[PDB]
């Protein structure tokens, strides 16, 4: 059935990425590729007692790593340090994007690509142009993983319940909160927008619901702060990563998600119901949005635009905010490439 | 139900641990301490939408980190590394275990401890010394992780049995071989020993047998090797530590174990059956083995000796090798407190 290709398998994010889908029931080969310490880390992992084989290959070897591969997860890139600036931070990503997907577009152009590295906002748009330069772009195929923000959402529904209410947080179980909340948007404080889809919790949270939204949407420089200055997310991105890869791998098998409107950051011109997102998110040239989608055989097939249906004048707001920013992540994506 | 203590918490071994320990639905609290970086893997753990509450602690918070855990991982330790002696290795772990299993003592001293620390052989016998000296020793909540001995048994008697033969070996579940192959002894090359039950397996084998039960037996170099000096195996002993202590806590909620005959690394004086053990092994004071546990809410209540008792000439000369050396290390352990 299915092989799975990791660039960037040895990083704080790639390394647990890598464990956790040796785990996979739906993995039949395993690749590991990194500019360092793969093989190693490949061995590792191929003594763990599920089907899967896992090799992992050296800095010379990405055509090995790729040949053949169905699903492609990018961990690769500079994490967060005390030392770099979000520009510096978007510069070395993006030529590290860019020549992965190259890699991709040559030896396995039909994997589905699912973009970890961050800015995942201007480094999708990166690898999408990247693979149309080359003649090799299926939109159903070029996923940013913004799941960790829906982990995030679903964790802090119920820590702020507990606090507020500790009658209505013991039945919520953080497991199952997908059914709940939905994150779409961008990746960055600015572009995320959570959506509480039931509303008697929005009401319930009462003056805890606008930390929560500030919450979810600084998650990233919370773990910054704790890990201090030396250090970004990667255990549980790593978590996230997994869960979205075992979507995407459900769909060759024909099964239902498990997450209920799961989330990626996809290129809404060239999938079914993208220009009806456009409009719903009020720009009707935006290129990518984060929103729920619809797979089979690891491509996303279709755009689900509910959650933008019921929006609350306050998520409205956040969906504007989210907008003026992510036009301009896009845009300095695209032309740094154009 | 069960707060769940990691002393070693930001290591190669205790991150990835850490993480599948957070994902396991048996955890209250999960808290984790290191002489480093604790509270801010502990804050990245906590993102993560499972109903465990996960805390990290800085150095000087075990006092925090162990109140009220029934369940203490210890994946600290010096792995090892180009310029290491055996030595100077023993030295660096046997006071990292002592030190941590004093705090155990002195804050929680009725948790169930896992030692994943190597050397294994001798870090369990410390752990015990010291306890006993404390007078807070409870033989049932004792144990070295050697799991991951089983985890590469299953994985390379498949490995193995695929080039001998693919009809067979397509026809194996790499997952749930621990119903054909049970590993038992010590955690080192000359101490582990790969019991093939299931025989028809050893003749498929053929010239295999002797070449794949040294691969399991040195799996550990076969990583060391392959990390190119720069590291050991991490994430399949995290793997392997966390199914563990998994089984460890499923026995808090009478559920039956999921792994058949499931090893550790224990201390058999205080343990029923671990007389008839001892005789069956053909060493009447060995203090130490890892065989197949009972596990009562938490604790190991019995050893079941059932592996013992039916053994190939090459079997009982596999264990005849490993008392030898498992005498000195268990030696090498308890002078270290004995002194
Ligand atoms: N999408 C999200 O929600 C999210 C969350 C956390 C982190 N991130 C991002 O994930 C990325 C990785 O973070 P980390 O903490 O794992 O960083 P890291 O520096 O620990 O690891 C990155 C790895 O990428 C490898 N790499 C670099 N260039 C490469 C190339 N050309 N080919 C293959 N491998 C290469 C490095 O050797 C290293 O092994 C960062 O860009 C970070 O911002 C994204
Ligand atoms: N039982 C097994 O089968 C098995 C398998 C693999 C590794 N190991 C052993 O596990 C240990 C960990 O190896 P690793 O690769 O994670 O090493 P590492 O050096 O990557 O991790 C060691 C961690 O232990 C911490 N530590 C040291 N002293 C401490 C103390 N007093 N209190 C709290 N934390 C302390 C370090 O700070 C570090 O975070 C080694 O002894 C290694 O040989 C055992
Ligand atoms: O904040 C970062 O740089 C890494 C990240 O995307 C996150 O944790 O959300
Ligand atoms: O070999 C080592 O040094 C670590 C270990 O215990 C193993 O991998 O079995």
């Amino acid at each position: 059935m299915v092989k799975v290709a990791i660039l960037g398998a040895s990083g704080g994010v790639g390394q647990p990425l890598s464990l956790l889908l040796k785990l996979s029931p739906y993995v039949s080969e395993l690749a590991l590729y990194d500019i360092r310490a793969a093989e190693g880390i490949g061995k590792d992992l191929s003594h763990i007692n599920t089907n899967s084989s896992c090799v992992g290959y050296d800095k010379d070897s990405i055509e090995n790593t790729l040949s053949n591969a169905q699903v492609v997860l990018i961990p690769a890139g500079v994490p967060r340090k005390p030392g770099l600036t979000r520009d510096d931070l978007f510069k070395m990503n993006a030529g590290i994007v860019k020549s992965l997907v190259t890699a991709v577009g040559k030896f396995a152009p039909n994997a589905r690509i699912l973009v970890i590295s961050n800015p995942v906002n201007s480094l999708v748009p990166i690898a999408v142009e990247t693979l149309k330069k080359m003649g090799k772009f299926k939109p159903g195929n070029v996923m940013g993983v913004t799941n960790l923000d829906l982990v995030r959402a679903e964790t802090f529904l119920v820590d702020y319940l507990m606090l507020k209410n500790p009658k209505i947080g013991q039945e919520q179980d953080k497991t199952t909160m997908h059914r709940k909340v939905t994150v779409i948007g961008g990746h960055s404080g600015e572009t995320i927008i959570p959506i509480i889809t039931d509303k008697s919790l929005v009401f319930q949270l009462d003056k805890q619901y606008e930390h929560f939204i500030h919450r979810v949407q600084f998650g990233g420089d919370e773990i910054v702060k704790a890990k201090q200055g030396a250090g970004s997310a990667t255990l549980s991105m790593a978590f996230a990563g997994a869960k979205f890869a075992e979507e995407v791998l459900r769909s060759f098998h024909n099964e239902k998600p498990e997450t209920e409107s799961l989330s990626a950051f996809v290129y809404l011109p060239g999938l079914k119901n993208g220009k009806k997102a456009q409009q719903l998110v009020g720009d009707n040239s935006i290129e990518y949005f984060s929103l729920p989608i619809v797979l089979r055989n690891g491509s996303v097939v279709s755009i689900d635009t509910s959650v933008l249906e019921k929006l609350s004048p306050r998520e409205e707001q956040l969906v504007n905010t989210a907008v003026k920013e992510l036009r301009k992540n896009i845009e300095k994506g695209k032309s740094f490439i154009l």
